[PDB]
């Protein structure tokens, strides 16, 4: 035919076929200086075949498990006592604003301000916890209420500390510009409480305008990916978790097989959760509010260790811990390792709150898992220095996406089922 | 930052937002740097999936390895076949006798083609009758039929190359070399055991024989052959035993069985290539001091099916180019019919190798080799349309996930259907 090789002018069989002594491939170091694209294309083809076999085997065993009443039903008893609390979480920054105005005119002293701030933040933590504990609602409503409570707590602590620092620099060094209009101050606080950031500033860099078609397109992608995530949770995660036993009570091999079976759709749900929250929703929120800065994350998938992942997975939380926990501890002559223990302790307490308060279980799995990250940072740093970056990134994937999250899902689900009966 | 080290402390009055930036996935300037974490994620998911398959098979079945699966009461199969493998040696000596009988001007030139036809058909038909008469295992008859194909390719190559040298020497009318009978017999004897299919009076030679190198390659050959036996016994056998015919049951069940079987089948095929085409041929070339050792190329980077067929097996490719392609081109046969002739020879010999030990007459392997001609024409077009990556992926999907497990299931269930 056409031919993608040497020309077709005939040489006779009396002409020899062997004239030079060569050497076979994979028997010399010259094979390493060549691109082997097919060896990764083979892995991609094997992955597609494996996932296709899993889909066909799950469909043959179970069938269509999708129901119209699984996610959103007519049980609206969960809605009204907690969503009202969601609106009732907006009275705590205004109270804080009143305290700040009380120190702006010379009416009260500084320790009274710190004591009042502790009262407002503590009441803000304790009241939704009591509301969620007294009622009986779904998991999702409680998770949403706890996440909003944690975000409002971080904003209040950041606003109070940054306002004290601005007041302390404006009173000590040089006194200028006294008594700025209450409406501009209320507008800045109200703008900060809805913006996609956790650090308070009086003003922020802005963008051009609102692109309505862009916001509509990102919203359409967000609803499609959320529906895809719900389908993967209902059709694939639910059979595996119903058909298991407790991992700490039973055979070891059976528990390892259940964790390895749960590892793949959990990883898919994790990537979809990151793309839905940290990319789509924050950009839609920034576009509506004309928020200029949009560095909400970095390339965390190229992490060379556990500490690399914790440095680049979440930009607002990392900037909040650097500004409000790490640097005040460093200024007070405390060592570095104590600062990493205090920061991970704050993270472990709030993660334990968000997971355990809807579940109504005092099992400290999530607390121990966040608190175990402190020796893991040093161990993966030593391993990455000794062995390289590829082996460090593989150790990070094995620890995070293969072992930890399915084990947490199985422990919390089975503890909840043992609580109910 | 990088490892563990602090930074001086700033203050919260300093703003943390001073520039208006965009997200990493909001721009097309994201592929400039290396995203090595995705490749590592694919490797980690593959290792986890393989470990789950090993643990699930071990929990379901247990240890299935037996001490008498391969070598147990083999004297009924070893005595007639291995003797027939020694009996194949008289077929070069006949052809050599015919060459000497035309070299001394005792018989004419049309008689030698007829005599070569009698020698080649007798050499093919005698092991077929010996394999079909006395009952034996599959692995003892596969070896005999593969030596029946290799000795037929060497005899056809020797006859054609000898005729071409004689036809060249006839038109010159001068003969200064005078090769003795011992030297010609030594050349033919060296050709029959060398790792090549193309006849030459002499070849480039190697320096010497390295004993430690031969011992190391032989040790690797024993370890990898044992690994192949363990994969076939422990994993391929329970999948193949608990299944049905692919055109008898439900379609979803058949697709699930082929996709289940396709993962250890790939390991057996790559291990088979590494054991034969790399280890054994180099050991044979080292013991025989054979210089040329390019027995293959990098076929795993092929962008189409025709690319794979061009670089999977160097002796068979040189034999098809020298003995089937260029004589067809010299005789004004069209270029699209020589491909059909070459694939026809390969399909007949492949169908013979799978069907004579199995004792079945079903053309699964024959039609599979003969379907590669429209596959070559389609994949060249898809390669030109969509690129080398898509072409290589189509090659991997067609060969490793669909063709070979379906062929294994069809031949097994047809064999079990015959035996009852
Ligand atoms: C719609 C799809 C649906 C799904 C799919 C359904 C069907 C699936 C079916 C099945 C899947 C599985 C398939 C098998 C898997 C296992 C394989 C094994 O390893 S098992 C061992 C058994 N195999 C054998 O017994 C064969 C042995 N035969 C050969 O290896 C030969 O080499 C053969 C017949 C393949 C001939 O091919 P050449 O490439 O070696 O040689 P030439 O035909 O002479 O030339 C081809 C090309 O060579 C170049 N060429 C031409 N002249 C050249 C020259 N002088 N020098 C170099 N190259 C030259 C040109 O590119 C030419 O192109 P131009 O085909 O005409 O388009
Ligand atoms: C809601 C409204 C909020 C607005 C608030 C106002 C301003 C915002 C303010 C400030 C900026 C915010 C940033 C600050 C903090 C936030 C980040 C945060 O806190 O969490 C984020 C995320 C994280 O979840 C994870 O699990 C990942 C954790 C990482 C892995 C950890 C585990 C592994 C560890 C160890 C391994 C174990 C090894 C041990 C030993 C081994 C042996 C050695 O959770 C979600 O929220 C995702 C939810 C899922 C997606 C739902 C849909 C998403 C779309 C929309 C929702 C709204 C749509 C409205 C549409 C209306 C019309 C329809
Ligand atoms: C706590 C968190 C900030 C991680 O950071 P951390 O290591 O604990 O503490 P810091 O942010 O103060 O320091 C991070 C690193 O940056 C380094 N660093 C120091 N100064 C820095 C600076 N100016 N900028 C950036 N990094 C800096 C630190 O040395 C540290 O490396 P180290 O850990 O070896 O000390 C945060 O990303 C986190 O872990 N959150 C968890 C939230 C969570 O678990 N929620 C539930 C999930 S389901
Ligand atoms: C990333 C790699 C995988 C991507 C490839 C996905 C395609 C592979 C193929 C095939 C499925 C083949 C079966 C076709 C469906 C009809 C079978 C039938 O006639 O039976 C009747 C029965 C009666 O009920 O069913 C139905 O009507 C059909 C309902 C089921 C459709 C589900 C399709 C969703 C597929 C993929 C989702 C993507 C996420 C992957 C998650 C993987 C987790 C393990
Ligand atoms: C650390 C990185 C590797 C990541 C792979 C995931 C490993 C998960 C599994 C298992 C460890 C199992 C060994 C613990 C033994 C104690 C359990 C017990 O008490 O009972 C023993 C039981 C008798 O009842 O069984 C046995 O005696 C031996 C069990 C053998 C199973 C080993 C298979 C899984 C481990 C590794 C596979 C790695 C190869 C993958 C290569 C793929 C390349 C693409
Ligand atoms: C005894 C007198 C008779 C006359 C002389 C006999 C010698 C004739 C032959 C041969 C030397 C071979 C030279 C030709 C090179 C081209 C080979 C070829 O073109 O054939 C390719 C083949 C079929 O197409 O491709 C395959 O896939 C084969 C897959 C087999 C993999 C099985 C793993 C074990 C590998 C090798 C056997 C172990 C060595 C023996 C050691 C044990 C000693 C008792
Ligand atoms: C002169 C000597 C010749 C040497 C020839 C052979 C050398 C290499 C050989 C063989 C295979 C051995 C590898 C396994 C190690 C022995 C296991 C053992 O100690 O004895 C079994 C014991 C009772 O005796 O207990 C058990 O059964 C539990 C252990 C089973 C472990 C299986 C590990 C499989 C590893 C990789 C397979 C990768 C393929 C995955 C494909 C999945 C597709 C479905
Ligand atoms: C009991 C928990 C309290 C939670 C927080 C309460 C509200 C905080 C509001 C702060 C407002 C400014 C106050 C005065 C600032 C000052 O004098 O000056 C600023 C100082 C540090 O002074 P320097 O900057 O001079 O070193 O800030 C701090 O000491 C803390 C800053 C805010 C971060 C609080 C984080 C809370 C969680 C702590 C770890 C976990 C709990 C540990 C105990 C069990
Ligand atoms: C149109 C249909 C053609 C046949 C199709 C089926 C072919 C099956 C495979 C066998 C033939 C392979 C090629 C052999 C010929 C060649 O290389 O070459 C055939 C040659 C080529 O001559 P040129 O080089 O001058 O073109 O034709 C000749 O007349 C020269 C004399 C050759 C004498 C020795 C031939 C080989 C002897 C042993 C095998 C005999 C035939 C067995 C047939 C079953
Ligand atoms: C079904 C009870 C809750 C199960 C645990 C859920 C834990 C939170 C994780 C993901 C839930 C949010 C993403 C999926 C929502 C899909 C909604 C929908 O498809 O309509
Ligand atoms: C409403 C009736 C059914 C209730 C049980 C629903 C299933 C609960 C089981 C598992 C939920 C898993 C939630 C998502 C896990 C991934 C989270 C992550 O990766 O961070
Ligand atoms: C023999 C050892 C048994 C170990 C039992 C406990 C295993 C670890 C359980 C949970 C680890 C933490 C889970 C992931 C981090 C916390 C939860 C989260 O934020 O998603
Ligand atoms: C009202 C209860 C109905 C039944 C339970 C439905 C809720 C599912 C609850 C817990 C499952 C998941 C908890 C563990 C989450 C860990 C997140 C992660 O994987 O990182
Ligand atoms: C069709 C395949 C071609 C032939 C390949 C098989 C060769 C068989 C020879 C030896 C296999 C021995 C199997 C050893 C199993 C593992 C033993 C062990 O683990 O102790
Ligand atoms: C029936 C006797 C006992 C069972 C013996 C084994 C049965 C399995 C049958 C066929 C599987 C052959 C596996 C290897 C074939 C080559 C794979 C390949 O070409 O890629
Ligand atoms: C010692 C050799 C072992 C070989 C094991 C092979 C397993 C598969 C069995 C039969 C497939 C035969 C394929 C024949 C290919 C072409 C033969 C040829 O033309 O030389
Ligand atoms: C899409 C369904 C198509 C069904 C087709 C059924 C026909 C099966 C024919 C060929 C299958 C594979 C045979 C080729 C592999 C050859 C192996 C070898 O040469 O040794
Ligand atoms: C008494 C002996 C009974 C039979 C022994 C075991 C036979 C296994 C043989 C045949 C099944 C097919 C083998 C592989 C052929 C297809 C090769 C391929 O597709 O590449």
């Amino acid at each position: 035919g056409r031919g993608n090789a040497d020309a077709t002018f005939t040489y006779r069989p009396s002409v020899p076929a062997h004239r030079r002594a060569r050497e076979s491939p994979l028997s010399s170091d010259a094979i390493f200086k060549q691109s082997h694209a097919g060896l990764f294309n083979l892995c991609v083809v094997v992955l597609i075949a494996v996932n296709s076999r899993l889909i066909i085997e799950n469909l043959m065993k179970y069938g269509w498990l999708i129901r119209t009443d699984f996610w959103f039903s007519s049980r609206s008893l969960r809605d009204w006592p907690l969503f009202m609390c969601c609106i009732s979480l907006s009275i705590f920054p205004l109270a804080a604003f009143t305290v700040e105005k009380l120190v702006l005119q010379k009416y009260i002293s500084e320790p009274v301000v710190i004591f009042l701030h502790i009262i407002i933040t503590m009441t803000e933590v304790l009241y939704p916890v009591y509301v969620t504990l007294r009622c009986d609602s779904a998991f999702l409503s409680g998770v949403t209420l706890m996440l909003l409570t944690c975000i409002v707590w971080l904003k209040l602590v950041s606003y109070a500390h940054t306002s004290y620092d601005i007041r302390s620099l404006a009173n000590a060094a040089d006194k200028a510009n006294p008594e700025v209009s209450y409406y501009v101050s209320l507008k800045s606080l109200a703008y900060f409480m809805v913006a996609p950031t956790l650090c308070y500033q009086p003003s922020y860099p802005r963008s051009a305008c609102i692109r309505k078609g862009w916001v509509a397109r990102q919203f359409a992608k967000l609803v499609i990916f959320t529906g895809f995530m719900g389908f993967i949770i209902e059709q694939y995660i639910n059979p595996i978790v119903r058909n298991s036993k407790h991992p700490l009570k039973g055979d070891l091999l059976y528990a390892i097989e259940r964790v390895l079976k749960l590892s793949v759709p959990n990883l898919y749900v994790w990537l979809c959760m990151f793309y839905c929250f940290f990319h789509l929703w924050l950009n839609i929120l920034a576009e509506l509010l004309c928020f200029g800065d949009r560095e909400f994350y970095k390339d965390w998938w190229n992490a060379k260790s556990v500490g690399d992942y914790w440095r680049m997975w979440n930009m607002p939380v990392h900037k909040w811990m650097v500004r409000h926990i790490y640097f005040p501890c460093l200024r007070s002559k405390i060592p570095k390792t104590l600062a990493i223990i205090i920061a991970f302790l704050v993270s472990a307490v709030f993660a334990e709150l968000c997971i355990a308060v809807p579940c109504r279980l005092f099992k400290l799995w999530a607390f121990l898992g966040i608190m175990f990250q402190v020796p893991l940072v040093f161990i993966t740093n030593y391993l990455q220095e000794r062995f390289g970056s590829t082996v460090g990134n593989m150790i990070f994937w094995f620890i995070f996406c293969i072992f930890g999250q399915p084990m947490c899902v199985l422990l919390y689900y089975h503890d909840l089922m043992n609580r109910k009966g």
